[PDB]
């Protein structure tokens, strides 16, 4: 059958009820990694049904919208989505009704057993028939609202996979225009959020009834309770929905602050990455880090102006409960004087206060999803309902003797209101000959291939066409797939013809020129094709299908022409392989005319000359006009230690203080209870007392102190997050900037910028805030498991063994959900490229008659995200029954305890422990949900930390080791028994070079390919460490002296000029240390006249990489830094390969003219360059072949002898 079954299929009453079939999975995908082929397969939920089902409600409304309009009465959407699956919402209303109404019951129990234990004389047996039915009524609340769920979610999935196959087969028959009027984009967006906004409606649709039931009966069993005041406390909870966005509205305006800053860091930062040669080389390494800080100071400020919006959600949240029970229990004590506080009316209205609470607080969120996705309708429905292509405008059935194509009487318009493009036209090409469709400027023509292949509307006229036909468009689409499957499009390999095919056309050099071969991937996700490799390719498609009819249009257009020749003779023309087929070919030149067996030339939209190239000639009229015209990585553990080094980083004090301030939060909460479980036992106690203000007051305090101490631990771990980002990411740029040079080019700059752009974003943006949930829900656990010990202290046997099952399902839990949302996050991309393929080429998809074929591959794209959807919404469930059964144990053992211990209780404490007990669900589900997001973000805290940690090159200044008095000017650089290498474990590209070179004579570097020239510029400036061996300078190694202060003190005319976008004050001088003298080098480099000529002048703006200033002014840019640096020795490299002549002559001279008191090396890659060099070096393999000029080395014969006849220069 199949291998992997969707479990639930087999399963019992106990297995299919508690969600038990998911336990495997979850085992496994601790331990191993899962990959797509472990995920189980769809039930027979298949795409393929589901889209059947919503378009048959479409058509039978469309289908009675002919009727409906004609009765306007549009055809709706809501209507379909509503018979399809309404009767599937009416069955999760019910077992909505029953969790709405049973969810009553457990704060009226509760009344029975402050009840109980105020009666000496009852029986025991009273007490624990409601300590089993308070753990019955909450286990059937349980798994019936997880098994709601289980309706509500899948249902989404099965919207967003309807109205996500109504779409993609709409957009395979719209019509031109439609497609013109609205960009691509648009419309794949209409799936990309317009369907998935439907999928999250779905959680919130039943709430427009549940909602306003849960607010209406809670409310009413506080009025029997607490009086008229209980209206009060609710006043305090309706007023807090307004405040909460208040807050997030500020929280926005902050964040958009934000993304402007971070973004110019990032794009500094990516022009160092780009640029780290000639950065490092000129020492201008310590200046781009002073910009770079400037820019995060800005943004660390800003975080600053927004703890104090996180502090309030804290605030709400920890202390919101508080403040409901002091309003409540404050009014009804005023509000008349006789009123007593007993433990039935204050610990039975604070479990109906948590009732109503989840439903207000969602209340907010209903509104925003049911008007946001009151816009999708009404966009999903414009869609289907625009116009479609006319399915009967052309014949195919049959056609008029002895002819293909007839047109008579024609005109096409592209819209209705659009001029006409084609008049009467008139066409009757015979069966197997090659028509030219040629016509003058003005264009038209295209109308004629697009018109016959149906996709203009027929104002007038009939066209007949026989057979299969090929179309190769004017701009070529390529799929997605492989080049074999672009060549023959849903065809079957015969191998002959698949090499005649690629050969005929000559693709054959082209996938030798493929890396991967014919086989490689081509599309947006592919090796990017040459222009005119995009029209091979489509040519060779419609090639292969051997069809009957050949509509070419233009596919002359990219090819080269001495190329065409052989693509017409072989392809196209008479000889070629399409010999048999009638081909129109809608071409803009004379020099294919005469092998057409008869040319259609047109006028304006009328046809002007329908004869054979030679009467054409003879007709010389209007022809004439025209003639002339690793798996721990992907299971994602994170190590214990990633958590001490942000402890580290906020700081270990800071780390104390948080803590020592949440237990004393704890404390305050946990001790203000107990004085409301004190008050509220003074009435049966003691007949009456007047002690209402003392037992008022000190409860009001008691909470204040809560509330005081949890902000100041908020507002601690929020400017404590703020002090972890300054110190990450200040040291990651400071490694970063001085990794040796090997770094930077082994590794991508791709991933570097990874790490300055989303990881830094995470330690400073989400961290902190996901660390002030997991403390706050652990602590309002903490207290309540405390409170429930102490009342009833043998409550304790229990907790060592729950906690052991709670532990087990967070492990499971987490470990099979993180890997199920990187799949589904993979996944879901696929489905949005293909739309937009099928959109772009929807004329190539139709007209070699492969529609289905096309809708059938979504389908194995919309069923391979849901076969990873429904894994993940299962997952949800396994735990939010482990969660719930750890949470209804302790209403169980907390109620079977008062009751064992009746005689030591009293009527309030019994309230109190059970009371917190109804509510250890809520803290629990919180805490796994936020232990969860900190371990799958606090992996970032991991690379920034690995990425930090890289070797460094040798101190910028060593002091002690500063270079000597004017040390430069001897400027003689000896190499003696020298020996380098790029990277260690590779060998050694120069060898044991001993050599002197007397100051300012100019040495030129001659030498073969391979033989390490390239070497010589890195050596000087110790980008690469001596392995043996000095490059002594002036008697001074360069190795004891600072790296930077030798570097500064030469110049470097760079082989690629670099220009990092700012201004040529900078580009010219960061440091910017004379005030006149930028202008007089860049003229006497010949860039003082541009300069001027923009009207900004100095200042003038250069683009990203100096794009705006062109390569041979960037050139002389370079020449014009080192023109101002005037240092002892001078380096040019790789002078010129392709720059041009006139900017390369300049150089010269002004380097000789300017440069001449020094010594110069000149690395040359043309040895023309190296002409009247005094000594020159010739370099073999790493050995220096002589030291001698050049005339005499052609004298003795030398290597460079051999060069210079190859130059011929003598």
């Amino acid at each position: 059958v199949d291998p992997n079954p969707y479990p639930e299929t087999s399963a019992g009453f106990l297995s299919r009820l508690f969600f038990w079939w998911f336990t495997k999975m979850a085992i496994y995908g601790y331990r191993h990694p899962l990959e797509e082929k472990d995920l189980w397969s769809l039930k027979e939920d298949r795409s393929q049904m589901v889209v059947q089902q919503l378009l048959e409600a479409w058509r039978k409304q469309e289908k009675q919208t002919a009727r409906h309009k004609a009765s306007p009465r549009k055809p709706s959407f809501l209507k379909a989505l509503l018979a399809t699956f309404g009767s599937s919402f009416l069955i999760s209303a019910c077992f909505k009704l029953i969790q709405d109404l049973l969810s009553f019951i457990n704060p009226q129990l509760l009344s029975i057993l402050i009840r109980f234990i105020s009666n000496p004389m009852g029986p025991s047996w009273w007490g624990f028939l409601v300590a089993g039915l308070m753990f019955l009524c909450s286990m059937m609340q349980s798994l019936i609202l997880q098994h709601y769920y289980h309706y509500i979610f899948v249902t989404g999935v099965k919207f967003r996979t309807g109205i996500m196959g109504v779409i993609y087969r709409k957009a395979l028959v719209i019509t031109n225009s439609v497609k013109r009027a609205s960009t691509v984009g648009e419309i794949v967006n209409l799936m990309s959020v317009d369907a998935q906004r439907f999928m999250d409606l779905a959680p919130f649709l039943n709430l427009l009834w549940s909602a306003p039931l849960q607010i209406i009966l809670a409310i009413y069993f506080l009025w029997q309770n607490l009086g008229p005041s209980v209206l009060a406390g609710v006043a305090f909870m309706v007023l807090l929905i307004p405040l909460n966005g208040a807050v997030a509205v500020k929280m926005r305006a902050f964040q958009v602050k934000q993304m402007k800053l971070k973004d110019s860091r990032i794009k500094l930062m990516s022009e160092i990455l780009n640029g780290i040669k000639v950065l490092k080389l000129y020492a201008w390494e310590p200046s781009f880090l002073k910009q770079v800080e400037g820019i995060r100071q800005g943004e660390l400020q800003l975080l600053r102006t927004a703890a104090y919006l996180h502090t309030t959600t804290t605030f709400t949240w920890m202390c919101s409960p508080f403040l409901v029970t002091l309003i409540t229990l404050w009014v009804y004590v005023y509000v008349d004087p006789n009123n007593v506080l007993d433990a039935e009316k204050a610990f039975v209205s604070v479990s109906l206060f948590n009732i109503l609470r989840l439903p207000l607080n969602m209340l907010p969120q209903l509104i925003s999803n049911l008007t946001q996705a009151s816009v999708s309708l009404k966009r999903i429905q414009q869609f289907l309902s625009q116009e479609e292509l006319d399915p009967q405008s052309v014949e195919r059935k049959t056609i008029s003797p002895g002819y293909a194509i007839t047109i008579h009487s024609g005109t096409f318009t592209w819209a209705q209101d659009l001029p006409p493009t084609l008049h009467s036209l008139d066409i009757q090409v015979p069966k197997g000959a090659l028509v030219a469709v040629v016509g003058p400027v003005g264009c038209g023509k295209s109308s004629l291939v697009s018109a016959l292949l149906g996709e203009m509307e027929k104002l007038e006229g009939k066209v007949h066409m026989k057979g299969s036909v090929a179309y190769v468009p004017q701009q070529a689409w390529i799929q997605n797939c492989t080049l074999q499957e672009n060549v023959l499009f849903g065809k079957a390999l015969n191998p002959k013809r698949y090499q005649q095919t690629l050969e005929a056309c000559a693709l054959l050099a082209d996938l030798e020129m493929l890396p991967g071969g014919d086989q490689t991937e081509i599309g947006e996700k592919g090796i990017n094709l040459s222009g005119g490799q995009r029209q091979r390719v489509s040519l060779a498609r419609a090639v292969y299908s051997d069809a009957d009819i050949f509509l070419l249009d233009d596919p002359l257009s990219a090819v080269d022409s001495h190329v065409a020749k052989h693509i017409f003779d072989h392809v196209i023309g008479p000889e070629g392989v399409l010999a048999g087929k009638t081909r129109v070919l809608v071409t803009h030149g004379i020099s294919f005319l005469p092998q057409t067996d008869f040319i259609i030339v047109l006028a304006d939209g009328q046809v002007s000359e329908m004869g054979p190239y030679p009467a054409l000639l003879q007709r010389n009229g209007s022809f004439a006009n025209f003639l002339c015209n690793e798996e721990k990585a992907a299971i994602g553990t994170v190590e214990l230690s990633v958590f001490w080094d942000y402890a580290k980083a906020v700081g270990l004090c800071t780390t104390l203080a948080i803590c020592l301030l949440y237990v004393g939060q704890s404390a305050a909460a946990i001790g203000a209870n107990v004085w409301l479980s004190a008050w509220t036992n003074d009435a049966m106690a003691d007949s009456r007392q007047n002690n209402t203000s003392l037992r008022l007051g000190v409860y009001a305090a008691l909470g204040i102190l809560q509330g005081f101490l949890v902000m100041l631990a908020a507002m601690a771990m929020a400017a404590g997050g703020i002090q972890a980002a300054r110190v990450l990411h200040q040291a990651l740029l400071h490694n970063k900037i001085r990794s040796p040079q090997s770094f930077f080019d082994t590794t991508p700059s791709g991933r570097i910028l990874n790490c300055f752009s989303k990881d830094i974003y995470v330690v400073d943006e989400v961290l902190a805030p996901v660390i002030l949930m997991l403390l706050n829900s652990f602590f309002n656990a903490i207290s309540t498991l405390v409170v429930i010990m102490a009342s009833t202290p043998l409550f304790t046997v229990v907790i060592l063994p729950l906690a052991v099952l709670y532990t087990l399902v967070q492990r499971f839990y987490a470990a099979t959900s993180r890997q199920l949302k990187r799949l589904e996050s993979v996944s879901r991309s696929p489905i949005y490229s293909h739309f937009s393929e099928t959109v772009t080429g929807a004329s190539v998809i139709r007209a070699y008659n492969r529609s289905r074929d096309f809708e059938i591959i979504s389908d194995t794209k919309v069923d391979a995200n849901q076969r990873s959807c429904y894994p993940y919404i299962i997952s949800n469930r396994w735990l939010s029954i482990g969660v719930e059964f750890v949470g209804n144990c302790v209403v169980l053992f907390a109620a079977l305890f008062a009751v064992i211990g009746r005689s030591s209780l009293n009527p309030g404490l019994v309230g109190l422990s059970v009371s917190y007990s109804l509510q250890v669900t809520f803290a629990l589900n919180w805490m796994i949900r936020m232990m969860s997001d900190l371990e799958s973000n606090i992996v970032a805290v991991e690379r920034v930390k690995e990425y930090s940690k890289t070797e460094t090159e040798a101190p910028w200044v060593v002091e002690g080791s500063r270079p000597p008095e004017g040390w430069p000017p001897r400027g003689e650089v000896e190499f003696r028994n020298y020996s380098v290498r790029y990277r260690p474990g590779l060998d050694l590209v120069l060898r044991d070079l001993s050599l002197h070179v007397h100051g300012g004579e100019k040495v030129g570097i001659v030498g073969r390919t391979g033989a390490g020239k390239s070497s010589m510029t890195l050596c000087l400036f110790r980008i690469l460490e001596a392995a043996k061996g000095e490059i002594r300078i002036d008697g001074l190694n360069v190795a004891d002296i600072g790296l930077h202060d030798v570097r500064s003190q030469l110049t470097i005319i760079p082989q690629d000029p670099i220009l990092f976008s700012g201004t040529l004050r900078m580009n010219l001088d960061p440091f910017g240390s004379s005030e006149e003298d930028i202008w007089w080098a860049l003229e006497l480099s010949h860039l003082h006249t541009f300069v001027s000529s923009q009207p900004a002048g100095l200042d003038f703006q250069c683009s990203e990489g100096g794009e705006n200033l062109s390569v041979g002014q960037r050139q002389l840019v370079c020449l014009a830094r080192a023109l101002l640096r005037k240092s002892r020795i001078l380096v040019l490299d790789e002078a010129t390969a392709a720059i041009d002549l006139e900017t390369d002559n300049l150089i010269q001279a002004t380097i000789r003219t300017q440069f001449d008191t020094c010594t110069v090396l000149t690395i040359a890659h043309r040895l023309n360059t190296i002409m009247d060099y005094t000594r020159v070096l010739v370099l073999d393999k790493g050995v220096v072949a002589e030291f001698d000029s050049p005339a005499n080395l052609i004298a003795a014969r030398g290597i460079f002898y051999g060069m210079a006849r190859d130059a011929g220069l003598a």
